[PDB]
């Protein structure tokens, strides 16, 4: 090449390497030193608490006045499937929100399979199991009310008939640790290699994750524009 | 949610205290919760190493074949000069190279005020000292050379040229010299959350506070390049 | 129900086992004596020829002319690049067509990284190796072509034409199911003892999901169905 | 998958009726391959999934045990059962009907002798279930038709006994299904076939109706996924 004063070398998402369906580890690359845990912090903390989704807020159960209630032909008290209810993970086309119905008789676990199937709706892990109906003439009809929000927004803070409130945990990322590694390219020598270990409710995907946190970062960066 | 700019608020520059010529407090305000830290952190990294800046790496002085000692009629030795030059904070236009020429002969303190007035070249310190003549038929006549970097870059440099430089001093190439930070819950009246993010630079004066940060965003945004728009 | 017409349990998603990022068994259960077979041959043979999937179908590398022409500075010849090609497994938001660009100088592999960051374009494998540049002044710059399509279109099926020079033709691989395979089983229900479960192994390029690919090939079969259904 | 219609779909095109229990049907505009995914699909639909009315059990005057013959029938009870069985019968919306038959004289007692119910239709109205051999014989039974699937034997069944007799169910309302993908001729493209579906049935089902019940079986199995 040619030049005087050398001020670039911007990474890239290199590699994906999805160790399970909700665990994966991404690789940004060309990284100049110091530029892995400068963009990995800001990054990390984008994904730990400004990344979007879908999450259970309100359920409705037949029957179920509050919380502090009883189900006969039901194994865990409500608080249980509240809190079971809490991880289902759900991935919805672009409305903020949509009410779910659960409708089921028999003996046996209520999995989040039972749920009535909606085409606007994306079920991450059909075999999470919600309830489980004890006498075969058990049975639980419920509505059950998923909003796209952000972060983690509890039951305490509202301001609220069997409306039962569920906590929201609305991020799709749950657990975020990065690596700086030698990136040992063979070019130069000074370069580091960003990885990314993620673990999602597998309603968003590793790199869209990145290039979500990426995009969050960038816009608060755009009152500071300065080209060059 | 649609397209550029979502609920998020956006910070921007809304305050500069000079403590000094050299000492700032810039702070950018509206911070949603948990920003403060996120782009203190990104920004004080990208100040604290890679800000460009001038730095005197080669000197030519008259008379003097290396740095060790001998000049007749300047109080303190060439090793003493070249630890002065280092200092010598120079703001220049775009040329990442230049050479500035001193020439002085009389008794009193030589200053970088003394150094032949390039337009492009900016003395920050005018009254910076780099000599001492003590009598008055001692004089000095060096060609200074002022190069762009970054970070520091040791006397190690070369290994066996129309051109030359005898004497070389360690370049310390940054402008910024020291970052801190503090969020500070932010004062608009409306929303009492949202935050304000508080840097304070100590720079070298041949950089200003709102350009280093600037500077500092926009070496942060252009590493987002893969991963948000531009490009 | 209650007049009674059904007298049949209705099979749905219930498991999803996610084996790597591209094999997976689903499982459907509820199913009647015979009706593990029956949907089991009908959705496989959905699942292995009429799925849709975007697949590379041409590519316009910079020097190159003919197919079976030389390169400076590329470790496999262009044969094996277009073969590399069809590999690129890509996820594109809502288009039936995408250039796709990828400029690159320097030593080592030209992975699917390499390709220009657009926003319409989700490239499913970035360490996907396309290149090999030898020497460090050598570089390749093609133009990639993307297109949303169904099932294995070979180039023999493109001998015509438009702008034969240049345009290289590569074999489209449109479907993201690379095998299918599927297993019945007794789902030894609680009281029943009629009742199977149907296993489908999934082997995908990844640009699709395993229940996606499922309910996209139950709509298939149903759809072909609907002047029996209803139309009326 | 942006998806909606690219796909040929087939439709019932013809219907050739061999017999009274015999037709060929065939669904035509048929993109390659699914020939044989329709055909198989619907071959075991149709062979094993079909509902149909079925005798399952009779109460005979003066009968008792299958053991018993009768004084004035040529045939023993049993054969009388076994008659019953063949009983092809086709009701409206019910899943049980009760057919009376009253009948003396000498001659055959059919199908055709038993009560005209508005609901039930008789596909075989010649269908011989008796044959009384005095003038003074008479036989008076109430025969129960039910809905059902598939060959429901009567051992899946069996002061002391009660009315009486049982009879195997075999509430297929088809026998036997077979079919051939031939090329069609269609002349619109070139690259796509007919589906010819071959049906044995016991008359009380229409081929059309037997496969637009087979592929609403088919249809509604995947609901969940569409």
């Amino acid at each position: 090449m040619q030049g005087s004063v050398t001020e670039f070398l911007k990474p890239r998402l290199v590699d994906i390497e999805q160790v399970s369906s909700t665990h994966a580890k991404v690789t940004l690359e060309p990284l100049e030193r110091g530029f892995g845990h400068t963009l990995g912090n800001a990054l990390r903390a984008i994904l730990l608490s400004s990344m979007p989704g879908c999450a259970v807020t309100e359920v409705e159960i037949d029957g179920v006045l509050h919380e502090y209630s009883t189900k006969e032909g039901v194994q865990e008290d409500i608080l249980e499937i509240l809190l079971n209810l809490k991880g289902l993970a759900v991935r919805v086309q672009g409305k903020d929100e949509v009410i779910l119905t659960l409708n089921k008789s028999g003996i046996g676990p209520v999995t989040a399979a039972d749920i009535t199937h909606d085409g606007d709706v994306e079920i991450v892990k059909p075999q999470h199991v919600i309830c489980h109906l004890t006498d075969e003439n058990a049975s639980i009809s419920m509505r059950i009310k998923v909003q796209r929000g952000r972060g983690y927004v509890p039951a305490s803070t509202r301001i609220h008939i069997g409306r039962l409130l569920v906590d929201a945990c609305y991020s799709p990322v749950e657990r975020i640790a990065y690596n700086v590694e030698a990136a040992r390219v063979e070019q130069r020598t000074d370069l580091d290699k960003l990885v990314i270990e993620m673990e999602t409710n597998g309603t968003i995907d590793p790199e869209e994750a990145i290039r979500r946190a990426a995009t969050i970062l960038a816009e608060q960066l755009e009152a500071f524009v300065d080209l060059r």
